[PDB]
């Protein structure tokens, strides 16, 4: 239920502390048993390169999964944000 | 049960990221309903002043309670550690 809300706040806060993240644009997190599977979209600088945006996504995946132990799948993508 | 273990790891990691903490010496955390009440003892530099040790304890209380939302009481004390 709304113990999902507290986990979601953790996910957003963890993603936002990674260098290059300009906000979490979208987060869809689901329980698969006691595990969380999630998809997220982060904002990035429009003038970052596609490669850099991919690096930031992987840094976000690593930070979030590193801080939130119950997460077992996280897909991070990126969109331009000012 | 052992969802307490994951919360306890969060508490120790949060305390250890505060300036002046040389390890968590002791942590006793209990559920009061869905809330956690905790007592912890941190290690500090023997040559810190009593006042500085009190500051570090309050910084730990603030960091931990700030990161772990279900915590509703936390008492932090300090002991000398090399």
């Amino acid at each position: 239920g709304s113990h999902m809300e507290a986990v979601q706040n953790r996910i957003v806060e963890a993603a936002e502390r990674v260098p290059g993240v300009r906000g979490v644009i979208h987060l869809r997190a689901r329980y698969v048993g006691q595990d969380i599977w999630a998809h997220m979209i982060i904002g990035v600088d429009p003038e970052n390169t596609v490669e850099q945006a991919h690096e930031i996504c992987e840094a976000v995946q690593a930070a979030v999964c590193g801080k939130i132990r119950r997460i077992e799948s996280l897909h991070v993508s990126a969109e331009a944000r000012e």
